[PDB]
């Protein structure tokens, strides 16, 4: 059996209807809570009683302190409304509601910088509400359950800044809050257009995902359009995408439907940057420096680091190999002064050759004393899986 409805072993009929006795004090304050809004919970839980309520009333808690029952008539920010990518559009041949996500374009540190993380995780929680209220549409207009969505994550443009730490841990809560409040919503997510960065980005958010989510995931190959139409009429699917449908005015791209992002003016920023804490500090006497080492022996890895100086700027470069001076070693990231003392520095390096790399904080050009640097670094590494996916499409 499936654990679906319609399709039910008489175990787990008995325990969809003992977990309705068992939550029937908090169904009242649920929208619809229907066989199948209940199936949902169980079956992330494969039927564990106990599991499955502990999930629900967390749900329930969820709803309250969120205030979900009047998120879709909230209003978020004008900024988020205006640069936030992605977009419902069209239906797939299930009669599912189709979702957009458009990463190459989207401003994290823009968005970051000009809204609230609350405000943003509350954005998305209302996109996840407006995707259900059409499931809901759905229902009554094809006159069954609707109830699942499909997505296509466009990863074009998907670069190294998008791996910006405060950019990843802000979409990984957005991740953990979608897995434990929407969970058997998700029916099939298509990656489009993925880069070759994709196994190290994917690595990243991987933890965050639920083993079922996981499976639903579809890396898509060069004939990625045709495989969208195996699921989706070519009329629901824009002309961009490889169907037909544009706007009114002829855009391919359904631009009415489907926000593509862009960079945020900095008209619309309340801070340069955001709050940051690190995980190293050292303090460089004047005319000196400091070596940081880390072993990268598997290839396709990424080295990302951020860091400030307190009152002055600070060289940084990346070199390869005991405690040898920079001119002995080979310079993979050309040495350079940085005003990381103003703005907060960050960035990557893709390691190619496997060897000992060494970040190089650099003060031998200054008299300035006792420099202080924070910084945190990471060997970022690639998803064994997705490595293979991205040497066979
Ligand atoms: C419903 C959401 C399912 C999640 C699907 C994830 C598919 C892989 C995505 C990799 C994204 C790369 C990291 C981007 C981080 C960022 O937003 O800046």
């Amino acid at each position: 059996m499936s654990g679906r409805v319609g399709d039910l072993s008489p175990r787990q009929k008995e325990a969809l209807a003992k977990f309705r006795e068992n939550v029937q004090d908090v169904l009242p304050a649920l929208p619809n809570p229907d066989d199948y809004f209940l199936l949902r919970w169980l079956r992330a839980r494969s039927f564990d009683l106990q599991k499955s309520e502990a999930m629900l009333r967390k749900h329930v808690e969820f709803r309250k302190q969120k205030d979900i029952d009047n998120i879709i008539s909230w209003q978020p920010p004008e900024v988020i409304q205006q640069y936030l990518s992605g977009g419902m559009c069209g239906y797939d041949l299930d009669g599912c509601p189709v979702w957009y996500d458009i990463i190459g374009p989207l401003d994290a540190k823009g968005l970051l910088f000009s809204a609230s993380k609350q405000d943003l995780l509350r954005t998305k929680m209302r996109e996840c509400e407006l995707l259900l209220q059409e499931c809901a549409h759905q229902t009554t207009k094809l006159g069954r359950k609707v109830e699942t969505i499909t997505i296509i994550y466009d990863c074009e443009g998907l670069g190294l800044k998008h791996l910006w730490k405060p950019a990843v841990e802000a979409y990984g809560e957005f991740l953990c809050m979608f897995e434990e409040n929407y969970p058997e919503t998700l029916k099939r997510l298509f990656v489009v257009k993925a880069p070759k960065l994709f196994p190290v980005a994917y690595n990243l958010i991987k933890p965050f995902l639920s083993e079922d989510t996981r499976k639903k995931i579809m890396v898509l190959g060069a004939n990625w359009k045709e495989v969208l139409l195996k699921h989706i009429s070519p009329d629901q699917v824009p002309v961009e995408y490889g169907g037909t449908m544009t706007d009114p005015d002829g855009n391919p791209k359904c631009k009415s439907k489907i926000n593509y992002g862009g960079d945020i003016p900095r008209k619309y920023y309340v801070r340069d940057q955001v709050k940051q804490q690190y995980e190293h500090s050292v303090q460089i006497s004047r005319g000196s420096s400091h070596q940081v080492e880390y072993e990268i022996l598997f290839p396709g890895c990424v080295l990302r680091w951020q860091f400030m100086s307190d009152g002055a700027d600070v060289g940084f470069g990346i070199f390869l190999k005991e405690r040898q001076r920079a001119g002995e070693m080979t310079e993979v990231l050309p040495n350079q002064r940085y005003n990381s003392h103003l703005v907060p520095e960050d960035g990557t390096l893709t390691c190619s050759d496997p060897g000992i790399y060494v970040l190089r904080f650099d003060n031998t050009y200054s008299f300035i004393h006792a420099k202080k640097v924070n910084f945190t670094v990471e060997v970022l590494l690639p998803d064994k899986a997705s490595e293979e996916k991205m040497k066979q499409l």
